[PDB]
């Protein structure tokens, strides 16, 4: 069970979609990651040779999802910005080695904030890190050294403020879902 999410893109013909099993974090989203193979990442090559670089870079490297704690993880701004749908404000969307094509959407949501890929990428890459969810203690998370994986309760997530995992969960896909930009998935 999951959600699949779709995002606008500025200056940008067609959408995002990302597809995620903790949409519970949807509102600690600081950025996507697309897969260097994606139709948005090649369309903002077209004005940008260190990304013509980094994807060739990586048609080389047949990187294995196994493999991935391991890798070097390597991304670029692609220079779009999407916009968070219940948030509004603007987000970058990069082009990451570790987002691949074959299997998803080939793009990610990312949530920097609570999951440890996403925060070794963003804080390599000076990226907004955002705290949504509360440490068991209730207190607010130790963000200092690395992310809280955790699952649990809501906060600085406005109206989904205070709701444990599994309300938040679908509090946020109903949401999506009513504004027509989510779908739940079996
Ligand atoms: C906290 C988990 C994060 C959001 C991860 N990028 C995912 O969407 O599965």
């Amino acid at each position: 069970e999951g959600v699949e999410i779709t995002f606008n893109v500025n200056d940008y013909d067609n959408t995002l979609t990302v597809y995620t099993t903790r949409p519970d974090t949807f509102m600690g989203c600081t950025y996507l990651a697309v897969a260097a193979g994606h139709p948005l990442a090649q369309k903002a090559a077209e004005n940008n040779p260190e990304l013509a670089a980094f994807i060739d870079e990586c048609r080389n490297t047949k990187v294995a999802e196994a493999e991935m704690a391991t890798m070097e993880k390597k991304g670029v701004d692609t220079g779009f910005k999407a916009v968070h749908p219940l948030t509004g404000e603007e987000i970058p969307v990069w082009a990451a080695n570790f987002v691949l094509m074959e299997y998803g959407t080939g793009a990610v949501m990312a949530v920097p904030g609570h999951d440890q890929r996403d925060y070794e990428f963003a804080s390599k890459y000076g990226l907004n890190i955002k705290p949504v969810i509360l440490a068991a203690d209730g207190s607010e998370p130790d963000l200092s050294q690395q992310a809280l994986t955790e699952k649990g309760v809501l906060f600085n997530s406005g109206e989904f403020n205070g709701l444990d995992h599994e309300a938040a969960f679908n509090a946020i896909a109903d949401k999506l879902t009513a504004m027509g930009v989510g779908e739940r998935k079996v």
